[PDB]
């Protein structure tokens, strides 16, 4: 199912395969590549024994080592917090959701190792609001955290496949695609932005 894949990938990324260090190396080699041709990096400390995971877009909630917080506009069960993800304020200095009158008002910034969008993008009315969802995700994620996008099989699923330029400009780089899509918060946004800069022609070809 859709839940198993994300959990498996999360486990591989932080613990069993060390993909977070594989992609840290890919990005370090890339930044040195640019540095030799003429930057502040933010890395993650060793992954915690208990990951912090935010699931958005599931009306149902889907453990040791896993602290899952689920949010949706239209929750089916009390186990999912009611929220409009686009209006939630992502702010530092807190670690737990802040609720006013039964709705989430603030979520912790730079707190989650993983944000899962469980069809969230399929609900959005525009390309603009899909991008905004990703901007929220980026602010929620710790350095080197992952955004996991879901669409079980519009004519094509909205996985931001053709949006690596705009996502790179925000700081997110694609790290996996399986017919599920995963983006990573890069060690440096300036790095990701420059990569976007060098592929501007190809990126403008896909995003217009």
């Amino acid at each position: 199912s859709r839940i198993k894949w994300a959990i498996d990938y999360i486990t591989k990324y932080f613990f069993t395969e060390g993909i977070y260090l594989q992609k840290r190396q890919r990005e370090q080699r890339l930044l040195e590549s640019y540095r030799a041709e003429g930057v502040q990096c933010r890395l993650m400390e060793e992954p915690p024994d208990r990951l912090h995971v935010l699931d958005v877009g599931s009306c149902f909630n889907p453990a040791p080592h896993l602290e899952v917080t689920a949010l949706d506009l239209c929750p089916a069960t009390e186990d999912v917090l009611q929220a409009d993800f686009l209006k939630v304020e992502v702010v530092p200095g807190i670690r737990e959701p802040e609720l006013e009158e039964g709705s989430v008002r603030r979520l912790p910034a730079s707190h989650y190792e993983c944000v899962i969008f469980s069809l969230l993008l399929e609900y959005m009315p525009s390309a603009e609001q899909r991008l905004q969802c990703c901007l929220q995700a980026y602010d929620l994620l710790l350095p080197e955290g992952i955004l996991v996008l879901i669409t079980p099989d519009g004519k094509n699923a909205h996985l931001m496949k053709n949006w690596r330029y705009s996502l790179a400009r925000i700081g997110l780089l694609r790290v996996r695609f399986e017919k599920c899509m995963v983006f990573r918060k890069a060690i440096s946004r300036e790095l990701s932005q420059h990569w976007a800069s060098i592929h501007r022609e190809e990126g403008m070809c896909e995003e217009i």
